[PDB]
């Protein structure tokens, strides 16, 4: 309805256009006196539309993440397998369940909206002496056959498949950026086949569900779009992992956890939320105004991009300010509609009520490639009432342990 998902496969070949041999952007982490990521592999990535790159990898670039065994006291809901996502075969059907899980959220005017806020949200770029241009944190490295840079790209999202534990999902924020109002990219780690699943007593009470679903799982696109709203955050330059916390039923849940899920936990932080909405509306006032003002070039498309990504940001060449009701009005926008909760009912798929979990009832893998398992429309729930195609018992998903 507005981007376009680009019809890729993993054995076409390198065009340096949509698709790249990319550096990853930690290359150079350096952590504790050592280069983390030195000699890392470049790796085959796929623009499935402007600024979204699927890498159909293992997230192996934080030194938590290097180790595919499992670790000593491994959860009882974690799943390990080294090979997972090692054989060209497997990155092809990566590559292509992550294709239908973006079809899937096209697939409405909300899911349309909510990829071109991924497409067209930049990262504030860097004053340059006269000349605002992207910084070094804020584009990708193409690269030729034998480590050299061809050029630099831009990213918003790069999307990977799970680090050491399969069924782990995640947004990786990549810089500080991320809480500083300037915003930065995230890298997601992700796997399209490998779900948790979830009592149904864990659904809140107006629920539609059947009662013969005693245990469901979640859609993939529905989980993807929790990430991606993290992703969001990031580019916006909101995060709010280290604005705060909040007790429920006990453990500590943060900020971005609340806003990211949605639902009725959004009520008990509000009060918290109100009192550091003016400090982060100001971190992003401070950032950008001063940058879009030094803009000489009326047809400059940072200028363009920037008045796309802040519609609150009015004035003229050189004289920019912040209409400060309508870019908080837009601000919490985006947490009240791009989130988890707001997303199950858009495409209507059974999701839980709360963030935090008591339990997992058990860890799964479907193939949503395969026959009659999944539709861009429907997920799981093609011709179901009350959300029966995601009950555990449907033949299309296999219990692990
Ligand atoms: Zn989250």
């Amino acid at each position: 309805g507005m981007v376009t998902i680009n019809d890729l496969h993993y054995s076409d070949p390198i065009d340096e256009d949509n698709i790249i041999n990319m550096r990853i952007p930690l290359y150079d982490l350096e952590v504790d006196d050592q280069f983390i990521n030195h000699n890392v592999p470049d790796l085959k990535a796929f623009q499935v539309f402007p600024n979204v790159w699927v890498v159909p990898e293992r997230y192996t670039f934080y030194s938590t993440m290097k180790n595919l065994d499992a670790p000593a006291n491994p959860s009882r809901s974690s799943y390990y397998d080294p090979t997972y996502l090692q054989s060209d075969a497997e990155k092809e059907v990566f590559l292509q369940q992550m294709i239908l899980l973006f079809k899937r959220i096209n697939s409405t005017q909300e899911g349309q909206q909510f990829l071109n806020l991924l497409s067209r949200s930049i990262p504030v770029p860097y004053e340059s002496n006269g000349d605002v241009a992207m910084g070094t944190t804020q584009v990708i490295k193409q690269m030729d056959d034998k480590g050299n840079v061809l050029k630099h790209r831009r990213a918003h999202i790069i999307i990977y498949g799970p680090g050491p534990d399969l069924m782990a999902k995640g947004s990786k924020a990549l810089t500080k950026s991320r809480e500083t109002g300037r915003g930065c990219m995230a890298e997601i780690y992700f796997s399209p086949m490998y779900h948790k699943t979830y009592s149904t007593k864990l659904t809140n009470k107006n629920s539609l569900v059947d009662k013969s679903v005693q245990e469901f799982v979640p859609d993939p696109a529905v989980t993807l779009i929790h990430e991606l709203c993290h992703g969001l955050h990031a580019l916006y330059g909101i995060d709010l992992g280290n604005v705060g916390s909040w007790e429920f039923n006990k453990e500590a849940v943060n900020f971005e956890e609340v806003m990211t899920f949605g639902g009725e936990d959004v009520k008990v932080i509000k009060s918290e939320i109100d009192k550091k909405i003016p400090g982060i509306l100001n971190l992003i006032k401070t950032t950008v105004e001063p940058i879009i003002n030094k803009i000489t070039d009326p047809h400059d498309e940072m200028l363009q991009c920037l008045q796309s990504k802040y519609p609150s940001l009015k004035g003229t060449l050189g004289q920019f300010f912040f209409d400060d009701t309508q870019l908080e009005k837009d601000i919490r926008d985006l947490w009240m509609v791009m989130n988890e909760t707001m997303f199950a009912e858009n495409l209507k798929a059974l999701t839980r009520a709360r963030y935090l979990v008591p339990k997992v009832e058990n860890i799964v893998q479907v193939d949503i490639l395969s026959p009659n398992v999944y539709t861009i429309d429907k997920g799981f729930n093609h011709l179901s009432k009350g959300f029966k195609g995601q009950s555990v018992s449907q033949s299309y998903f296999r219990k692990i342990s």
